[PDB]
């Protein structure tokens, strides 16, 4: 019989153009059949009624019942491409940063301010005009303030008096905008946050997309905080610039992929002061315009499936060479 690769995610993702481009290529593997789990099934059917698969590609996004996916994987014991239990931790910036540190991955110097919403003034924060002290640790402006929820994209940057003060408020893109300037100079009064050193880049973010630990595609885009105007192309896509990862960065990608156990894993690098710092690890993420990425990604995923499952299915398999980017 065919090796079944099941795809289990919210329809917003499963039916996205990048996903459909990748799945059509995976389907070209002679011995692989792709089955995309319907959103109505994921949300409303007990996991005992979900389709069978031999290999499961499943990932959390807003509204996804991760508990069910974990229960399904437990029930059916498929080969799992992106580890499901780690996807709970990926939702928490504190957990993400803890893992990066444990792996010796460079990241911004940071401190966690946990607030008890019941008693919010009891927290370990002292604020001055050009700095904060979080658990006694001093962050001079510019510094960055991130909601502990990785799914909350309201990231604020605070400017020093020397640069005019105020703050830049970043958010999930709305049309042509990715951030706005605010005259507000004081930090947020409610919520729990990570405070971190601002890393000066050349005005671009590097977005990295792994497919297993030995492949990573990178591309750059204008830092959302710079002025907040999104650079769009004639097709309405964000303008993305060429990047080739150096040896250090290729190692970072290998570590991130393995440490988070996410074969397909997006993360962000800040190229600053002659090094590269990880500031965000997103897990399963979508490259949006590269035909070669779709080719490479589908081929690597198919080969991973074949290498793991062909012997069990009595299918001959010789593992081929794969590009590193
Ligand atoms: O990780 P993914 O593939 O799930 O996508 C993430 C995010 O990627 P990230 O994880 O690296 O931060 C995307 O940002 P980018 O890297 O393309 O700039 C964003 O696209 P966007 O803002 O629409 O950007 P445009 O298409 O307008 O240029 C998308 O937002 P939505 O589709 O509106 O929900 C997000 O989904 P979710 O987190 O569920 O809101
Ligand atoms: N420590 C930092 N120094 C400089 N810029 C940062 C820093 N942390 C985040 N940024 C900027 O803010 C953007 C959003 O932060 P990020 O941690 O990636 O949040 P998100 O999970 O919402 O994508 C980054 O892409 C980068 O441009
Ligand atoms: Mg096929
Ligand atoms: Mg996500
Ligand atoms: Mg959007
Ligand atoms: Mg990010
Ligand atoms: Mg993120």
């Amino acid at each position: 019989r065919q090796i079944v690769v099941g795809i289990c995610s919210m329809a917003k993702k499963s039916k996205s153009k990048p996903m459909k481009e990748i799945l059509e290529r995976i389907s070209l593997f002679k011995y692989i059949t792709v089955v995309v789990f319907e959103e109505e099934v994921i949300l409303n059917e007990p996991v005992e009624n979900w389709p069978l698969c031999d290999c499961l590609i499943s990932f959390h996004s807003k509204g996804f019942p991760l508990d069910k996916a974990v229960a399904y994987a437990k029930l059916r014991n498929p080969f799992v491409i992106n580890d499901l239990n780690m996807q709970y931790l990926i939702q928490d910036r504190r957990e993400v940063y803890s893992i990066l540190q444990a792996e010796g991955i460079l990241l911004p110097r940071y401190a966690i301010l946990n607030r008890d919403p019941n008693n919010p003034k009891e927290c370990n924060l002292i604020e001055g005009e050009d700095h904060v002290e979080v658990n006694g640790e001093v962050f001079q402006k510019p510094f960055v303030e991130k909601p502990v929820s990785a799914e909350d994209h309201n990231v604020y940057i605070y400017y020093p008096t020397s640069a005019g003060g105020g703050s830049q408020r970043l958010f999930r893109k709305i049309g042509s905008r990715s951030s706005v300037y605010s005259p507000e100079s004081n930090v947020r009064k409610t919520g729990s946050y990570i405070y971190e050193e601002f890393m000066p880049t050349d005005g671009t973010d590097v977005k990295v997309y792994t497919v297993g630990p030995d492949y990573a595609h990178a591309e750059a885009r204008k830092s959302p905080a710079l002025d907040g105007k999104v650079e769009r192309d004639s097709e309405g896509k964000e303008v993305r610039y060429p990047v080739i990862l150096n040896a250090r960065e290729k190692l970072i990608a290998w570590k991130v992929c393995l440490a988070f156990k996410q074969t397909v894993c997006g993360f962000d690098l800040l190229r600053a002061n002659g090094q590269s710092y990880v500031c965000d690890v997103n897990g399963f993420s979508f490259v949006k315009n590269s035909m070669k990425y779709y080719d490479d990604c589908a081929k690597i995923l198919g080969n991973i499936v074949m290498r793991e499952l062909a012997p069990q299915f009595h299918i001959p398999w010789s593992i081929p060479l794969e590009a590193e980017d």
